[PDB]
């Protein structure tokens, strides 16, 4: 076939019931994740090809960057709760990997402040039980799928994208193949 298990995707031998339709995992410490966000705009190009009626979910993971990794997962929960993902994603990536100005929870906080979220508003979210359960959800979804590597994308709790098995000679072509694969898996 043109799309084959173990080629553009792999199949989970242990499917995850009730899982989000399109589920993406990343880390602000993750170099390919930086590329995926800044250079390739994977999430976006996938959205552009997904059928409509499909929801897209993106979660942060703990297993990179130790204590700051966990802080970053709580901060992403804050970003999700306040709906400011699209204002903090880029400065977080660049603060961790490009300028290396993020070293503590306080520096993460500064990124939100500079993006215009209010101190009060951030610290309340940060400390809220709604954010605790949002952190819980991120961890649970990672736990549900055996996750030891990022970036990662899962479709309907049963298929996992496999970018190693796509051409990388051209970045535009890689993305399109990636997105088309998601659409195909979506329709499966």
């Amino acid at each position: 076939a043109q799309y084959e298990d173990g080629k553009q995707y792999t199949t989970l031998e242990k499917p995850v019931a009730g899982a989000p339709q399109v589920l993406e995992f990343f880390s602000f410490f993750c170099p390919h994740c930086y590329q995926f966000e800044e250079v390739l705009h994977i999430s976006d190009n996938v959205k552009k090809k997904l059928p409509e009626g499909v929801k897209m979910t993106k979660y942060h993971v703990n297993f990179m960057g130790g204590d700051l990794g966990k802080d970053l997962t709580q901060a992403w929960a804050v970003a999700m709760a306040l709906g400011v993902e699209d204002k903090v994603t880029v400065p977080l990536f660049e603060g961790v990997q490009k300028t290396q100005t993020i070293r503590s929870a306080s520096d993460i906080r500064d990124v939100f402040i500079n993006a215009g979220i209010k101190g009060e508003e951030y610290d309340a979210a940060w400390n809220s039980f709604v954010v605790k359960s949002l952190v819980a959800q991120q961890e649970k979804a990672a736990a549900d799928v055996q996750l030891r590597g990022v970036p990662a994308m899962f479709v309907n709790g049963k298929y996992q994208l496999n970018p190693q098995g796509m051409d990388t000679s051209n970045m535009d072509v890689f993305v399109q193949q990636y997105a088309d694969t998601v659409k195909y898996l979506s329709e499966k």
